[PDB]
Order: structure tokens, then sequence, then C-alpha cells
């Protein structure tokens, strides 16, 4: 019984990705020697098994080299060689992903895991595929796309408080369409934290959080007024800023112009890509409880700003209800939640 060599990979090949390790295995014999260099000479890291059957790759491979493999296998039977060369993928492109929440934060309830890439990807199904997340206790949930570059997956319903999250995004070796591959792995994990919900009434003018059911806090807002109206729908809360300066030119509206503005305001919490935040505004306190006389801005006092900024963390809900103003778009960047599920569920992968 000669000994036979089986490698992961084909001499001669070409376009070989490097998503995998690569391997050497033995029958009716033992792997007495393995080696695999790049074309620089330089020796690729590996391990072989203790029974010396298995040989493997311990490091990433390179884009874009030829390595040259050789392996001697030994047996009663006698010995076999072989030497294979193999060329991997070679990118016209590469794209680095960023993971959204970080690495072993608390979040509220609406916080979707968002991986984004810094380049449009061509083969949304591709990027899919490559990312692996774990929940527990188990839920469903689904991918969608907000752009060409940033896919979120949530579950159907709010996630629930204690929950487990972890994100492996493997895109190192993967073609993402078009000849871009990816720059890298990430892998992150965060876990769900209490229930925290802030509803702000349009009828009542009275912006309400909700901590675990219960109400802990009830602020008299100034929302936008009719021509720039607050829209309705469900925000998830982002940043968190001690003091911000609020410039209009950051969306395309003129400093200068009828709805422009530039303004330092003090316990501003982000809750929309768009800009609309939950911000101290001693200025409206007159009408805070009675009259919407803002851009869009959920204005509340000084202390209750600061209390919000306090007390509310990435991923709790703000809800606005009740507003002259249309709903706030699912894919603004923290309107995840207002796309109803059958179509979050379909995805948009194309
Ligand atoms: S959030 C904010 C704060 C202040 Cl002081 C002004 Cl003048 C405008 C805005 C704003 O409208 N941002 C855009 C979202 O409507």
């Amino acid at each position: 019984l000669v000994p036979k060599l089986t490698a992961s990979v084909t001499d001669g090949a070409v376009g070989v990705t490097v998503d995998a390790p690569v391997s050497v295995t033995a029958a009716d014999g033992v792997l007495a020697a393995v080696t695999m260099v790049n074309d620089n000479g330089r020796p690729v890291a590996g391990r072989l098994s203790p029974d010396g059957l298995r040989w493997s790759t311990t490091e990433q491979l390179g884009y874009n080299r030829r390595y040259t493999l050789n392996a001697t296998a030994l047996g009663l039977g006698g010995a076999a060689t072989r030497q294979l060369t193999f060329q991997t993928s070679s990118p016209a492109h590469l794209t680095m992903p960023y993971v959204m929440p970080g690495d072993g934060e608390v979040v509220g309830v609406g916080e979707p895991v968002a991986i984004r890439f810094d380049e449009n990807i061509a083969d949304r199904g591709a990027a899919e595929k490559a990312i692996k997340i774990t929940t527990n206790p188990p839920v469903e949930g689904a991918f969608y796309w907000l752009n060409n570059r940033e896919v979120r997956w949530r579950p159907e319903h709010f996630w629930k408080p204690g929950t487990a999250v972890d994100v492996a995004v493997n895109t190192y070796g993967v073609d993402l369409g078009e000849g871009m591959f990816g720059e890298d792995n990430v892998q992150t994990h965060f876990t769900i934290g209490d229930e925290v919900i802030a509803t702000a009434d349009d009828n009542t003018k009275i912006l309400t959080v909700r901590v675990n059911g219960e109400v802990v806090k009830s602020m008299p807002t100034s929302m936008g007024k009719d021509s720039t109206p607050t829209a309705n729908g469900i925000y998830i809360v982002g940043s968190r800023y001690k003091h911000i300066i609020m410039d209009s030119s950051t969306y395309g509206v003129p400093v200068n112009s009828p709805n422009g503005y530039r303004t330092d305001v003090d316990w501003a919490t982000q809750i929309s890509y768009s800009g609309v935040f939950v911000h101290s505004a001693p200025w409206s306190v007159g009408a805070q409880g009675h009259t919407n006389t803002s851009h869009g801005c959920l204005n509340v006092s000084p202390s209750n700003a600061q209390w919000f900024y306090d007390h509310v963390k990435r991923g709790d809900i703000v809800e606005v209800v009740n507003t002259v103003g249309g709903t706030l778009p699912g894919i603004d960047g923290l309107g995840d939640w207002n796309i109803p599920w059958d179509q979050w569920r379909a995805g948009n992968a194309k």
C-alpha cells in the first residue's frame, strides 16, 4: 500500500481564495515532511497533527501570492512526494468592514447589528453569507441594506434584555463582487441591557421616559414647528455629546438660508442621522409643553437634557407620535424599526 497524498489545493490552480487554510493529508502512511513557501521564499507557518496524518497552514495566506507546497509521505508500503504550485486571488480592490456596536458594549433593545464597508458592495449576498450572527437566547433576525455600503441585522421585535449577541464578519478572502475582496475579518460581541423607551407625544408636548415599563421622567418638550416638523416614528438612540455645534450646512442647508442655523448646544443625544437630537434649549423653556418652535429637534430643559444624556444609552428608543410630520425614513441610519418586518425580513440583497 503506497501512501497517498491529498491537498486542499490543485497543482496549477489560480484564483485560489485565502478564506480557508491549506491542508495536506496522508493515507496509508504518515507525513514525513511538509513545507510551503511564498514567491519570496518565505516559509509559511504550519502545524502537523500528532498522528502525522494532517498538516495545515496556521497563518493567513496572502492575496496576490504564488505558493509552492512540497510534501513527502512514508509508510511500510513505501514513499510518495508531491510538489504543487498555486496562485491566490488577486483583488482589483479591497474593502474593510466596520462593525457597530462596539465590542463588549451594553446597548438598548433597539440596537441593530451594523456592518459598514468602506466601498460599495456589488454582491450583497456574498457579504451576507460571510457574516455569522449568534444570539443567546436565539432569535430570528434578518439582513437589510440601508445603502450600497452598510447592512443591518435585527429581529422582528425589540431585543429581549439580557440577550448575548456575537458577530463574526469573515470577509477576508471573500470576493464581494467586481474584484472587490475583504481587507480583513472583524469579530465583536455585545449584550442587550435594560428596556428604555421614551415617547414624545405631540398631543401633550411631553417626552416620557419609561425604564422597564415604568415612567421615570416626564419632560416638557418643544418639537419642530409646522413648517419644519419632527417626523413621527421609531428612533434609535446613537451618540451623546456634552456640547456640540449644530450646523445646518452639515445637511446641505446653507446657514444663512431660511431654515439654516448654526448654534452651540448642551447635553445633546443623537436620535437620527438626519440630525434630530434631544438637547438643552434654554431659549424655548416657555414653549416646552405648549407649542412647537424648533427646526425638528426635541427641545427640553437643561436639567432634563442632562438627565437624558446621563440615563439613556446607545440603542435605547425614542418614539415620536402625533406630529404633523411624516414618518422617519427606514434607511435614515437610526430609523431601522420603521421598515415593516415583512419588507425587512425579505431583505434587498438583489
Ligand atoms: S438638533 C438642532 C438643534 C438646534 Cl439648536 C437647531 Cl437651531 C437645529 C437643530 C436641527 O434642526 N438639526 C436637524 C434636525 O432637524
